[PDB]
């Protein structure tokens, strides 16, 4: 389906992760958790994507994500398992669940989205800073971001 | 499959629809025009659920000197309400979220999304829940007073 095909395409998926990191960011400082959360499950899936489009990013342990999040296993076994596709409807979506009414800002804390943008930001770093020198532009803001949640 | 039982269900949906539109708002005024949409009709969606729930359905009834034809003008509710109709707010949505290749070109959210267009269809989900869901509850009087705010600062 989608396949990049110019150093290009890459700078314009680059831009595009970087508006939704800084919406994330906007949201969250906002106190906006559910819905920073929904953006932020958004660019994991849409970095993926990019990445796959060119032809999950190993914790470091002991790195920035560790010294500001323990609770990275939760994230990556969520991503694995298939949970955090439902952990990103609850986040936008009320739902019935059984017979009780569930509301996005009952299923997310500050912490959840905190945990989830700083990994997001991580995804997009690991997986696509270093391929152009566009990218090393936008990683410093994506940096100063990432500190500024920390 | 989604039914509400009690007034403390409506508002607190009523409640959720209002942190939609805080967001819509809080994006667009940065200059995020196209998750601002994404947002905005999502709002129109989530109306239509809850106003459903409770017995892109509930579009607005729209009169001619109403504060949305001032705001926006006869053609593009006419648009908005032709968008939703045939389904075309749907792909307006999945284009300003999430990229594209289509014909065989990149498509990015920043280059589909204009203020103008993010500017009509948050005011008109604000109108969508106003008209669907105030009045309802002696709590939606309450939310409709930060959704109309919120109106009046988009509108001018
Ligand atoms: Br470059
Ligand atoms: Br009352
Ligand atoms: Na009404």
């Amino acid at each position: 389906k989608f396949s990049l095909k110019s150093t290009d395409d890459l700078n314009k998926c680059i831009d595009h992760i970087s508006v939704l990191i800084k919406d994330a960011y906007l949201l969250y400082t906002n106190e906006s958790f559910a819905t920073s959360t929904f953006i932020s499950i958004t660019i994991i899936e849409e970095v993926g994507k990019t990445h796959i489009g060119m032809f999950l990013p190993t914790i470091k342990m002991g790195g920035r994500l560790n010294k500001a999040i323990e609770m990275i296993d939760k994230i990556v076994e969520d991503a694995e398992t298939g949970e955090l596709i439902s952990i990103r409807e609850s986040s936008l979506y009320a739902d019935i669940i059984d017979d009780i009414l569930e509301v996005p800002s009952e299923k997310i804390s500050k912490e959840q989205s905190r945990a989830l943008l700083l990994y997001a930001i991580e995804c997009f770093d690991d997986s696509l800073v270093g391929y152009t020198h566009h990218s090393f532009e936008v990683s410093e803001t994506t940096d100063e971001l990432f500190e500024k949640l920390a």
